[PDB]
C-alpha cells in the first residue's frame, strides 16, 4: 500500500524497538521514558507493562503465551514479564554490555544481541548457561530476529551488513543487502523475506527470498528508523525514532 498508520500511542520519546503478536497487539520500548507501553488488538489506547527499574530498553520480544521479553539496555540485563504477572524476572544471561535487542521462539529460546561485547548469545529454556553464538567480527550487533526453523539475522550495525546461521550452520552467511548505513533492526516471515530498518539512510528494505531482489518500502516522513516487525501479510511496523513515533504500513 501507499497508506501509512501512526498508532495512537502517546508521549513518546526515542522509542527504540517493537514486537507484534499473532493476535496484533504491539508492544514497544519507549527508550527515553524508561518504560514499555502496548497496544492491546482492539484498544485505541495504550498500557504501561508493570517492569521495574529499565534502563533505556533497547529491544522487546513476545511469544505465543503473551510472554515478553525486554532488554533492559542501560542494567546489561534481560527481564521477563508472564502474561498477568505484576513482578518480572531477570534472565540468567552473564557480562552482558548494554545489549540491543532480542528475539523468542515458540520453545522458549532466548536470543540477544550482546551489543557491548560485539557478540550474540541464547539461553535455551531452563539454561542457565549462555551460549555464544559463531558469529564473527560483528561490531555493535543492534538488532535480531528469529524464525520458526531457528534461523537467527543480527544486523551488524558498525559494519553494515545482515548474517545469519541456521540451526545447526557454524558458518556465518552476509546478506546481499546493499547500501546499508548503520542499520539498526531486522524483522522476517516464514516466506524467507527479511526486512531492515536501514537507520542512516532513512528508510526500510526488503529483501524478496530468492530472487534477493531489495526494495525500499513507501513510508514518508521517517527519521532514523530503530526498529522493525512485521506480520505474516507483510504489515510492517517501524519505531519512527526520531519522530517519537510509531507508523505501520500495509503489504503493497
Amino acid at each position: 500500500s501507499n497508506t501509512q498508520t501512526v498508532l495512537p500511542f502517546t508521549g513518546l520519546n526515542t522509542p527504540s524497538g517493537v514486537a507484534v503478536d499473532s493476535a496484533g497487539t504491539v508492544w514497544v520500548t519507549d527508550h527515553g521514558n524508561n518504560r514499555v507501553v502496548k497496544l492491546a488488538a482492539g484498544s485505541n489506547t495504550q498500557t504501561v507493562l508493570p517492569f521495574t527499574g529499565l534502563n533505556t530498553p533497547s529491544g522487546v520480544a513476545v511469544d505465543s503465551a503473551g510472554t515478553v521479553w525486554v532488554t533492559d539496555h542501560g542494567n546489561n540485563r534481560v527481564v521477563k514479564l508472564a502474561a498477568g504477572s505484576n513482578t518480572q524476572t531477570v534472565l540468567p544471561f552473564t557480562g552482558l554490555n548494554t545489549p540491543s535487542g532480542v528475539a523468542v521462539d515458540s520453545a522458549g529460546t532466548v536470543w540477544v544481541t550482546d551489543h557491548g561485547n560485539n557478540r550474540v548469545v541464547k539461553l535455551a529454556a531452563g539454561s542457565n548457561t549462555q551460549t555464544v553464538l559463531p558469529f564473527t567480527g560483528l561490531n555493535t550487533p543492534s538488532g535480531v530476529a528469529v524464525d520458526s526453523a531457528g534461523t537467527v539475522w543480527v544486523t551488524d550495525h558498525g559494519n553494515n551488513r545482515v548474517v545469519k546461521l541456521a540451526a545447526g550452520s557454524n558458518t556465518q552467511t552476509v546478506l546481499p543487502f546493499t547500501g546499508l548505513n548503520t542499520p539498526s533492526g531486522v524483522a522476517v516471515d516464514s516466506a524467507g523475506t527479511v526486512w531492515v530498518t536501514d537507520h542512516g539512510n532513512n528508510r526500510v528494505v526488503k529483501l524478496a527470498a530468492g530472487s534477493n531482489t531489495q526494495t525500499v518500502l513507501p513510508f514518508t516522513g521517517l527519521n532514523t528508523p530503530s526498529g522493525v516487525a512485521v506480520d505474516s501479510a507483510g504489515t510492517v511496523w517501524v519505531t519512527d525514532h526520531g519522530n517519537n513515533r510509531v507508523v505501520k504500513l500495509a503489504a503493497g
